[PDB]
């Protein structure tokens, strides 16, 4: 069983958005549109722009999940590392083992699927406040890309579903993630190479 990846804007026009950061060598957090690609520092604060045409209804979830984008792995559970599920690092709500966690935000649900085994975080969708046109969650990648017996050089994908109460899909986005020690450079490393 793979979650599906297949972009869907659905009925409420859903997309994500990502802020322009740059490809300082100091960046601890950068998107890259040509790859469709976030580059980020272990366990640095990723905002993730929710975009809708029309608000949907109350009740409305937003859930992060990944998988890894090599068809030959993508069985596979992405969790945390050997090393990284036993450090203590918890935040109190986030089990040990999940890569994705959610910043700042006390309603977080974290879900290990009793069928699939996979490790999910869902939050409300709220809509956007006075003065903002999108809403913002604040994610956190756990491991390094490189992690021995974790992602363990594997590049993966986060998959960002709107869903209804029921967990009905009303729309899905994705992009790459790469966690690494220099976002910045690693951009732009990667961008060049895509240009030749
Ligand atoms: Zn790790």
């Amino acid at each position: 069983s793979v979650p599906s990846q297949k972009t869907y804007q659905g009925s409420y026009g859903f997309r994500l958005g990502f802020l322009h950061s740059g490809t300082a060598k100091s960046v601890t957090c950068t998107y890259s549109p040509a790859l469709n690609k976030l580059f980020c520092q272990l366990a640095k604060t990723c905002p993730v722009q929710l975009w809708v045409d029309s608000t949907p209804p109350p009740g409305t979830r937003v859930r992060a999940m990944a998988i890894y984008k090599q068809s030959q792995h993508m069985t596979e559970v992405v969790r945390r590392c050997p090393h990284h599920e036993r450090c203590s690092d918890s935040d109190g709500l986030a089990p040990p083992q999940h890569l994705i966690r959610v910043e700042g935000n006390l309603r977080v649900e974290c879900l290990d699927d009793r069928n699939t085994f996979r490790h999910s975080v869902v939050v409300p969708y709220e809509p956007p406040e006075v003065g903002s046109d999108c809403t913002t969650i604040h994610y956190n990648y756990m491991c390094y890309s490189s992690c021995m017996g974790g992602m363990n050089r594997r590049p993966i994908l986060t998959i960002i579903t709107l869903e209804d109460s029921s967990g009905n899909l009303l729309g899905r986005d994705s992009f790459e993630v790469r966690v690494c020690a220099c976002p910045g450079r690693d951009r732009r490393t990667e961008e060049e190479n895509l240009r030749k």
